[PDB]
């Protein structure tokens, strides 16, 4: 049985061409709007999210971890870093390297990252202990995004990362500095601006992170204030069925307008 928001959902998924994946918690009353919402998805550069959220974790029993300075060596760039490439020969701080990662998208943070966890299976470790038995991290950047269709490589659901979005940035996966560290950087990203943003009220306040990848994978997830109401979070996931489908962030902008309605 389908409601009139999962109908509108699924008309925008057909004139798409791709797939769609939507995943909605109201704070309010904790009710859920699912679409594809069991469905894997490649999730390529939201995991940077769940990366910055661990360490923030292992911060809050080191409690200047966030300010060590880690070693940026030219051959650790790959493809995409704005950031990091300023310091080539120098240093980011854990700090520094999540802020790149979360609100440039920039791919060497996010490996420097995935390094002092021990590796991708060390995010996915984390993952785990904050309930979210969902989401696997089995790659760096730049591999984690091939994104190919029945992959579970770098994988998660809709309702797994709402749900997990929701405890580290609402909820207490995460001590109350962290969280509102974690916070602090989704708020300020600077790649958001054409995905879910564009769909929402300009009155919202939102914290977001994008992703992209092959086949066309355009993705978004975000936490949301509306005006005079419990705060929601929302995930948006898009895949397509051809390897060089062009990016559809438009998409992400039409479901969140639908999901909107109403709240
Ligand atoms: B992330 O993992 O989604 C990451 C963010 C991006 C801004 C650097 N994405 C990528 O690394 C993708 C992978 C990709 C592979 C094949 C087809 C499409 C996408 N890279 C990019 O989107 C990209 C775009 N312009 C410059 C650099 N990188
Ligand atoms: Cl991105």
């Amino acid at each position: 049985e389908t409601s009139a928001v999962q109908q509108k959902l699924a008309a925008l998924e057909k004139s798409s061409g791709g797939r769609l994946g939507v995943a909605l918690i109201d704070t309010a009353d904790n009710t859920q709007v699912l679409y594809r919402g069991d469905e894997r998805f490649p999730m390529c550069s939201t995991s940077k999210v769940m990366a910055a959220a661990a360490v923030l974790k292992q911060s809050e029993t080191q409690k200047q971890l966030l300010n060590q300075p880690v070693e940026i060596k030219p051959a650790d760039l790959v493809n995409y870093n704005p950031i990091a490439e300023k310091h080539v020969n120098g240093t980011m701080t854990l700090a520094e390297l999540s802020a790149a990662a979360l609100q440039y998208s920039d791919n060497t943070a996010m490996n420097k990252l995935i390094a002092q966890l021990g590796g991708p299976g060390g995010v996915t470790a984390f993952a785990r202990a904050i309930g979210d038995e969902t989401f696997r991290l089995d790659r760096t950047e730049p591999t984690l995004n091939t994104a190919i269709p029945g992959d579970p490589r770098d994988t998660t659901t809709p309702r797994a990362m709402a749900q997990t979005l929701r405890q580290l940035t609402l909820g207490h996966a995460l001590g109350e500095t962290q969280r509102a560290q974690l916070v602090t950087w989704l708020k300020g990203n600077t790649t958001g601006a054409a995905s879910i943003r564009a769909g929402l009220p300009t009155s919202w306040t939102v914290g977001d992170k994008t992703g992209s990848g092959d086949y066309g994978t355009t993705n978004d997830i975000a936490v949301i204030w509306p005006q005079g109401r419990a705060p929601l979070v929302l995930v948006t996931y898009f895949t397509q069925p051809q390897q060089n489908a062009e990016s559809r962030r438009d998409v992400l902008a039409s479901a969140a307008r639908i999901i909107a309605e109403g709240l």
